[PDB]
């Protein structure tokens, strides 16, 4: 079942087999992925999250990001660990106490200390439209058209060698899939469907690293919502889902009763289908439990390319046609050097005081915040561009916004922008040597906001920044229960800081 708007949610660790090798994890709701959290556009979310972590080799402290959820007003429930909030300690519990208006779509909650998502603490989070303009294009939404795909490692995320190449165990498709190498054959996942109905898929990826090339052997995907944000239909055959990313698509019911395939490749470790690694079964009622027989095609007829994708809303971009034409136009220089990476000549490093609570406590220029060099300011009421030029070792690279979605003005592998209807959403690949990635949001959200890669990996060697949006009005924007306040004296005082 779905748990939510208010619910308890309790951080633990256990052992899990997901691919037949036994492991200690970080668990939400005692699952992986954890158990989705749900509710209708514009509810009060009230999640306690119950820190119950023994194990240090994970980390006993935590704290929960709810993925593209704009937090206005409630910069403090946001999650980042040292920018919106200390972590919660262990033995101890924290009320998530947000609204979610002018929201609805696909989303999904992980923990935003370190690596310590890799571990396990990912699940989704599905804010439904009683109103949806697309409610009529499908006949079935709720649970069990959640698809999540992540990756998952043997090693422990703190154990990771400094020095060594990080590549993942086995992909996991609704939390079960095949390990790449010792390959045993374990459960994997059915998603199951009646011939003749019509399912609102909700993709979700909750990688660490590795985008995937989705694909349902026999089906095509009609694409609807990217993001959170609707689109106009898409029918593609495949698709290209970086870290953090969402699409709800309608999958037809129209092929023979049987089994098919459902391939998620990943751009690292394993590569095909030997033993059922990357593999999960689509299996219409009726059918004979067995295998898929299927094969995918040499080539995808009709691959996801983002230019294609166009909001179903008059959304339009913001600014002026042109580079630059914005009230605050900014050109990142992102960059990866031995064993780091940096935005600005500047790798990020969290502060011990989180950034929130560096400004409440009254800095309020940028230059004044720690870490120095890491915190940009953004004026109110503004329309800024970031253009985000790729060449970094290690892409393609996710970059994510919080508190924000944002126009895609330029997409990868293209040159030319789009300022009359891109896609609008809130993780984008930047892309390969020479693209410029470029994004397009105004500011109507005043707070401390992160912008990262996705690559968990890369964000724990520093590719990020704060983007510290209206600085004078976060004060009084965001006021702050006293449990906030209580955590970083809490955290503090338990690590002897
Ligand atoms: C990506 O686009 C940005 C603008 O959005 C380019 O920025 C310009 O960079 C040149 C130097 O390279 C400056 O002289 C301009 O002041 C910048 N802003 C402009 C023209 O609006 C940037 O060069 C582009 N990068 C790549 C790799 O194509
Ligand atoms: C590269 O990106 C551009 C800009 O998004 C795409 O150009 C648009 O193409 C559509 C479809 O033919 C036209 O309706 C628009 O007028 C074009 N806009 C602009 C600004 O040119 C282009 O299709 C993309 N290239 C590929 C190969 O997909
Ligand atoms: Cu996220
Ligand atoms: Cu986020
Ligand atoms: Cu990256
Ligand atoms: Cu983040």
């Amino acid at each position: 079942a779905q748990i939510g708007p208010v619910t308890d949610l309790h951080i633990t660790n256990a052992n899990i087999s997901p691919d037949g090798f036994s492991r200690p994890a970080v668990l939400a709701g005692g699952t992986f992925p954890g158990p989705t959290i749900a509710g209708n556009t514009g509810d009060n979310f009230q999640i306690t999250v119950f820190n119950d972590l023994t194990d240090p080799s994970m980390l006993t402290d935590t704290s929960i990001h709810w993925h593209g959820l704009f937090q206005k007003g409630t910069n403090w429930a946001d999650g980042p660990a040292f920018v919106t909030q200390c972590p919660i300690i262990t033995g101890q519990s924290f009320d998530y106490n947000f609204n979610v208006p002018g929201q609805a779509g696909t989303f999904w909650y992980h923990s935003h200390l370190s690596t310590q998502y890799c571990d396990g603490l990912r699940g989704p989070f599905v804010v439904y439209d009683p109103n949806d303009p697309n409610a009529s294009l499908y006949d079935v939404d709720d649970d069990t058209t959640i698809i999540t795909l992540a990756d998952w490692y043997h090693t422990l995320a703190q154990q990771e060698p400094i020095g060594a190449a990080i590549t993942a165990d086995a992909t996991l498709i609704n939390g079960l899939g095949r390990s790449f190498t010792n390959t045993t054959a374990s459960p994997l996942s059915v998603i199951t469907v009646q011939s003749g109905k019509r399912y609102r898929m909700r993709l979700v990826s909750i990688s660490c690293d590795p985008n995937y090339l989705f694909s349902i052997d026999g089906h095509d995907m009609t694409i609807i919502e990217v993001d959170g944000v609707n689109s106009q239909q898409l029918t593609v055959d495949q698709i290209q889902i970086f870290a953090a990313q969402r699409y709800s698509f309608v999958l037809n019911a129209n092929q023979p009763v049987g089994n098919y395939w459902i391939r998620a490749q990943p751009n690292s470790g394993g590569q095909g289908f030997d033993g059922g690694i990357n593999s999960a079964i689509l299996r219409y009622e009726g059918a004979t439990v067995e295998d898929p027989t299927t094969t995918a095609p040499t080539t995808f007829s009709n691959p996801l390319v983002e230019t294609d994708l166009h909001p179903l809303a008059d959304l339009g971009v913001p600014g002026q046609p042109f580079r630059g034409g914005a009230d605050d136009p900014l050109v990142l220089n992102l960059a990866f050097a031995n064993g780091r990476f940096s935005i600005d000549g500047v790798s990020f490093v969290p502060p011990t005081v989180p950034v929130l609570l560096q400004i409440l406590s009254g800095a309020q220029n940028a230059q004044d915040l720690l870490p120095a060099g890491s915190v940009i300011s953004l004026p109110s009421n503004s329309v800024i561009e970031v253009a985000l030029p790729a060449g970094a070792a290690g892409g393609p690279h996710p970059f994510h916004l919080h508190g924000h979605n944002f126009a895609v003005v330029q997409s990868a592998n293209n040159a030319t922008p789009n300022y009359v209807n891109p896609i609008w959403r809130d993780t984008v690949s930047i892309g390969g040597t020479g693209d410029n990635v470029t994004i397009r949001f105004t500011t109507n959200n005043p707070g401390p906001w992160f912008l990262h890669c996705h690559i968990d990996w890369h964000l724990e060697a520093g590719f990020a920044i704060v983007f510290a949006e209206d600085i004078p009005d976060t004060a009084s924007a965001n006021p702050v229960p006293q449990a906030w306040s209580d955590l970083c004296p809490a955290y503090d005082q338990a690590h002897n800081i």
